[PDB]
Order: C-alpha cells, then structure tokens, then sequence
C-alpha cells in the first residue's frame, strides 16, 4: 500500500574504536541527517590495553542528535548488535509514523485506543517493519587503530546484510570507510546494492590515519538523499 511505500526506513551506522580527531563535528553532521528524517546510530568497539583511543562520549551524542542508538560492544558481539539496533530503531521510527496517520484520520494517537486496536495497530507496524523499503549506509572507520578489529568488522557486515535481505521489503545498502584513500576523507567500498560486495570490503578497508567522523556521517547522508532522488 502507499503507506508502506511512503515510510522507507533510512539508516546510518556508524561502527568506530573511538571519538574524531580530525575535521569537522560529527555531533553537528549527525543532527543535519536527522532533519531529513535519517536516523543515526553508533557502535563503539571495546577493544584491549589502557583504551586510551577509545572515547565514547561523542558517540552517544552523535548518536543523542541523529535519533538514534549508542552501543558500545565487544568484537564478537558487533553483528547480533548491529542487527538488533537496526530493527529496534526502524520499529520506533515506523510507531511514530503510524501514529502521525492515526492522528491524521483520527483524532486518536495509539494510546487513545482500546488494548485490541492497539493490538491492530501493533500489528501493521510489525508488517511495516517487513516490507518498507530499508536504506543503510554503514560507515566503517578505518583508522590505524582499527587494524585488528577489521577483520571481526567485515564479517559482521556481511552477516548484517544477510540477515536484512530476509524481509520481504528492498534492501538497499551502501558501505563507506573513513578516512579514505591517501588524503581523502572518505572512501566510498561499495554504492547501493541488495547485497554486501565481500572483495570489495577486503580491498578497501585499509587501517590508517586518524578518524575524521563528521564527514563520514555528511558523505552517508549525501548518499542517502540522492539514492532517494534516484528511487524517485
Ligand atoms: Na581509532
């Protein structure tokens, strides 16, 4: 239905060992994808030593201003948390869109509603979490210090993309490293597919430099606008 076509979900998730430093704020980036309806979420990695590198405080405020979630998790637990955000926030932003509707036809938000129609409304949100469109750019950072969580990092990328392509709706996922090749700020591993291209992670996730987040979070949320203007 037009409903279903009209909600398509559009993500960020950034996946990183530790706070920028370098370029301009994240925090600033992440709440300039958020007016466009992108939601924003954050991974950080618990990795090994004095963590010295590994600041997570503007991780929850990137993800605070991008409306969406912080997780801080270690290696081994990057895919089965990468894949619970994902649909945790993708199921509060569809609620809040139902509700808008409700309010729209009806007067009544789905706390107006009796335990059965709220059961009903419930239920469409669980078929919309299904089928709507999901459009995800997954910012991997690639900085020197990420050498050894790269490896766990692919993988749970690819795991990811698998697990997403069993709903019914259109996947459509791009991937991008920060920083990018020599001195570029970005690098951009593969455009929007239904699938995760694993060669292509391999070849460009090299880890070095430091981490210019921000500009990471502007490039995906480039993507995100112009993939739309292209579905259009
Ligand atoms: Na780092």
């Amino acid at each position: 239905n037009a409903m279903t076509r009209e909600a398509t979900i559009r993500q960020i998730l950034v996946i990183t060992d530790g706070c920028s430093n370098i370029g301009p704020d994240p925090v600033e980036a992440a709440r300039r994808a958020h007016r466009h309806g992108i939601v924003v979420n954050v991974i950080g990695i618990v990795g090994r030593g004095d963590a010295g590198e590994q600041g997570y405080q503007e991780a929850h405020s990137i993800a605070d201003a991008g409306g969406g979630m912080c997780r801080i998790v270690q290696p081994a637990d990057i895919s089965a948390t990468a894949q619970m955000m994902t649909h945790q926030t993708m199921q509060m932003t569809l609620q809040q869109v139902v509700n808008q509707e409700l309010l729209a036809v009806m007067g009544k938000s789905t706390e107006d509603l009796p335990p059965a129609d709220r059961a009903r409304v419930m239920q469409v949100v669980e078929k919309l979490e299904d089928e709507v469109a999901l459009h995800l750019v997954v910012c991997l950072d690639t900085s020197a210090s990420m050498r050894d969580k790269i490896p766990t990092v692919r993988e749970a990328v690819r795991d990811l993309a698998l697990s997403l392509k069993v709903r019914s709706g259109p996947l459509a996922v791009s991937v991008i490293a920060f920083p990018g090749k020599g001195e570029e700020a970005t690098r951009l591993v593969q455009p929007f597919s239904s699938e995760v291209n694993v060669a292509a992670l391999e070849a460009e996730l090299v880890a070095r430099g430091g981490t210019p987040t921000g500009p990471a979070i502007d490039h995906a949320a480039d993507l995100l606008l112009s993939h739309a203007r292209n579905v259009d």
